[PDB]
DNA sequence: GAAGCTTC
DNA sequence: GAAGCTTC
């Protein structure tokens, strides 16, 4: 997730 | 080490 | 199997 905590996604 | 799910 | 990097 994020970043941080990508997306999700990407 | 945990923290981090939603896509292609 | 690849695709997403940054936080705590």
């Amino acid at each position: 997730t994020x970043p941080g905590v990508t997306x999700p996604g990407v």
